[PDB]
DNA sequence: CGTTAGGTGT
């Protein structure tokens, strides 16, 4: 399960939460960050993701020595593109109200071999001959921010894999990416991350179920619509389309896009969410105590 | 500065 947003300077304030998210989360300190891709080692980069290195990459300054000049309208400046893995909801609840430290584990390993894929996808332009070709460059500069709450304040462990927009290319030049051939790959990549979680959640010992119409699954001891309760920016742009004689399929990409900002809201204790995530279980009538090493295997080949 | 396109909704 994966979404790619484009981040400009244009949209760079929807980036301003990367740290202040995570505070008192239930698992950043065992860290939520992690500098990832082969690009990252060239750099030197590796470990926890300091803020001063993030900035300075972002703007395109790999040292003192290289500034990248990425724009022609400076407003419409790529600095990077987030690549967001969600695990699924029911994966989301059981892991944050529950408590199992072996789904973040897990939901780590998948993002992790997800972005090794991508490394795969790398290009860039060059020139040969007065024309302009593309090749294959094999790199990226990854750094991944893992938080545990939705915009309306749900349960939703997901991780931000920001891929900054440069990669080396093989006269050592560090340029902008080509993200056409990424982009094309959305759901080839929330795949590889989907079976790699699946194969860990099934190690763990956890029922899932298989969606074959979205090619999802989820955890099986949760009905659609203890589900549904937990998933409340799903319903806003649910609402939000409505209120534009629209659904779901009716509406294109573009247009449930924005839906999801201009549905999207702007202070409260992280004791607070997580007490009310228990309530609101238990009044839905949800036992957590459902890794039993049970079930017909429904995601096994 | 176009291009992707599970709804859980980054
Ligand atoms: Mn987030």
């Amino acid at each position: 399960m994966l979404d790619i947003t484009t981040i400009t300077r244009q949209n760079v304030t929807s980036v301003v939460g990367y740290y202040s998210d995570a505070k008192d989360d239930y698992y950043s300190k065992d860290s939520f960050t992690s500098w990832q891709g082969t690009g990252a080692e060239a750099l030197g980069l590796s470990g926890d993701v300091e803020s001063a290195r993030f900035k300075e990459l972002l703007v395109g300054e790999i040292d003192t020595f290289t500034h990248m000049q990425r724009h022609v309208d400076a407003k419409k400046e790529r600095l990077g593109y987030d690549l967001t893995f969600s695990a699924p909801k029911g994966v989301s609840m059981q892991a944050l109200i529950h408590g199992d430290k072996t789904i973040i584990e897990a939901h780590e390993k998948a993002v992790a071999a997800a972005v090794r894929e991508a490394e795969k996808l790398a290009q860039a332009r060059t020139t040969r001959q007065g024309k302009s070709v593309t090749q294959n460059t094999n790199n990226l500069v990854v750094a991944t921010f893992r938080h545990e709450t939705s915009r309306a304040l749900d349960p939703d462990l997901h991780t931000h894999a920001f891929v900054m927009n440069m990669t080396q290319r093989e006269d050592g030049q560090w340029r902008a990416l080509k993200n056409d051939e990424l982009m094309r790959n959305k759901m080839h990549l929330g795949d590889v991350y989907k079976q790699e979680l699946a194969l860990e959640l099934t190690k763990a010992g956890y029922e899932l179920r298989y969606n074959s119409k979205n090619n999802t699954f989820d955890m099986a001891h949760f009905s659609d619509e203890q589900i549904r309760a937990f998933s409340r920016r799903s319903e806003q742009i649910e609402k939000g389309l409505a209120a534009m004689g629209l659904t779901r399929e009716t509406a294109d990409a573009q247009t449930k896009s924005r839906v999801s900002m201009a549905t999207r809201e702007k202070e409260h204790s992280r004791e607070e969410i997580h007490q009310e995530w228990a309530s609101r279980a238990k009044t839905l009538g949800i036992d957590f105590d459902n890794r039993e090493w049970q079930g017909a295997l429904e995601v096994l080949f």
